[PDB]
């Protein structure tokens, strides 16, 4: 009798459902051809099935989608068996969530990198969860468009006496804007931490005035491209944290030795207490002066820059040698220090971007059904107006197919996650299996 229904969503789902699920299969092949492709080896099998059981997943829910085309199609009603309306709502809940706290974790872990680069398993949530939907009576019946004939909804209505309806999705509306807080200021802690101001220290190690005046050319490369350059001699420097509150570490040295491939007077000090500044996790890049007619050309970069790498250091650009005099090839001593800066920017504009995806993705996608979820749910239950109940039930259908396009955008966030983010991602994988 309460005939409360939006006609344009018998309309509206088939045909942004099925647009979903051309573009949602496509999508995830995608993912799956460009990581088999980046992975050939054998030796990342492992990487690969976890890659092709995350695409199963993903596909077990987009085989739900053809179900709700067919029950819209046919003007919302539910033909096939009872227990399967309970099976394909209860995935499409499992997928949303999940869908969430992926890009929860993302969020998360990029956090923990951009900033601090210094129970847990939801497995038996999920569980209760499921067991829940698998007992529920989801399916309603009720008098068509016209009248004197059954049509079967699907997650449609409330029995307000025995599920507490109320209070689960109070819970639920809550949990989500706990976590939306969460990525809200972990993004924009991460937006503000990238568009800080980089400051750079520059030491040297020179004798006849050649790595010192490499240091002043690369220093002025910097300072003129706007970065607090810090610009210090390796013999008024003290190897106690030096590189502390340091973005980039520019280490320069000349080579010496009649004998050997030995480092200059005044940076060897520096050297042996490389450890102790703070080399491990930090962007460092390493220059210096030299000469041809000796058979280690540049001997003291390639010392420096196996020793940082043992360190564990991120050497961002191919180490500077100079052949003689630096003032001969200025434009080439500038060149790296350009190239140095766009290395880094790199990084900085791949983690901008992700930041801004991930919010983009929440506020268009999620955040506006869960705005919606809690009105309409009272509405529904009978404790609002007859002129609200009708916008909040339209906005919904909105809501609700916007939502649903989580199917086409994660895939796209696993590839472009995949695409420039294969080296941090790689190293966490095999760090966790290493153990369990
Ligand atoms: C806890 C709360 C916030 C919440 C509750 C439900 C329930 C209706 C089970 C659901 C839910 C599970 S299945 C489903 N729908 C929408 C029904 N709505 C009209 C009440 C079934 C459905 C799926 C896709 C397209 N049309 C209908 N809704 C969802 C999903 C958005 C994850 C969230
Ligand atoms: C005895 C001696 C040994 C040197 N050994 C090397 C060497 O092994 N490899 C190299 O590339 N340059 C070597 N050099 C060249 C210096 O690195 C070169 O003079 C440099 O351009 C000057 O840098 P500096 O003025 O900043 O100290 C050596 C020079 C001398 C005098």
């Amino acid at each position: 009798s309460s005939h409360m229904d939006s006609e344009f969503r018998y309309t509206l789902f088939p045909i942004v459902y099925s647009i979903i699920f051309v573009l949602g299969v496509i999508a995830n092949g995608y993912v799956l051809w460009v990581f088999a492709r980046l992975y050939p080896c054998k030796k990342f099998n492992e990487i690969k099935i976890f890659m092709v059981n995350l695409t199963m997943a993903d596909m077990l829910f987009l085989i739900t989608l053809p179900l709700w085309i067919v029950y819209y199609q046919n003007q919302g009603n539910w033909i096939l068996p009872k227990f399967l309306c309970n099976v394909a709502g209860c995935l499409f809940f499992i997928n949303t969530y999940c869908s969430v706290a992926f890009l929860g974790v993302i969020t998360y872990n990029r956090y923990q990198a951009v900033t601090r680069p210094i129970s847990l398993v939801i497995w038996v949530a999920i569980v209760g969860a499921a067991s829940y939907f698998l007992i529920l009576d989801s399916t309603n019946t009720v008098p068509d468009s016209a009248g004197s004939g059954d049509v079967t909804r699907c997650f449609e209505h409330y029995e307000k006496g025995s599920v507490p309806v109320l209070i689960i999705h109070i819970f639920i509306v809550f949990s989500f804007f706990l976590v939306f807080l969460i990525i809200l200021f972990c993004n924009l802690v991460i937006i503000r931490t990238l568009l800080m101001q980089a400051k750079a220290l520059i030491v040297y190690g020179s004798t006849t005035g050649n790595t010192e005046y490499t240091a002043e050319t690369i220093a002025r490369e910097l300072a003129d491209a706007g970065y607090e350059v810090d610009s210090r001699d390796a013999a008024s420097v003290e190897a106690g944290g030096l590189f502390e509150g340091f973005d980039l570490v520019l280490l320069g040295c000349s080579t010496w030795g009649d004998d050997s491939i030995e480092l200059q007077d005044d940076f060897i000090p520096l050297f042996d207490s490389l450890e102790e500044t703070g080399a491990q996790g930090r962007k460092v890049a390493c220059f210096g002066c030299g000469d041809s007619s000796w058979e280690y050309f540049c001997g003291a970069v390639d010392a420096i820059e196996e020793k940082l790498k043992n360190l564990g250091a991120e050497i961002v650009q191919d180490g500077l040698r100079i052949d003689g005099d630096p003032r001969a090839a200025r434009d080439d001593i500038v060149g790296w220090a350009h190239d140095v800066r766009g290395a880094i920017a790199e990084v900085k504009r791949r983690d901008l971007w992700m930041a801004c995806t991930v919010l983009a993705v929440f506020i268009i996608c999620f955040v506006p059904h869960h705005v919606v979820q809690l009105p309409w749910t009272l509405a529904e239950l009978g404790f609002q107006d007859s002129k609200f109940h009708q916008a909040i039930n339209d906005a919904h259908q909105v809501t609700l197919c916007l939502l649903s396009t989580n199917c086409v955008l994660n895939p796209v966030i696993y590839c472009f996650l995949t695409k420039k983010f294969r080296k941090h991602l790689t190293e966490k994988f095999y760090s966790m299996r290493s153990s369990r």
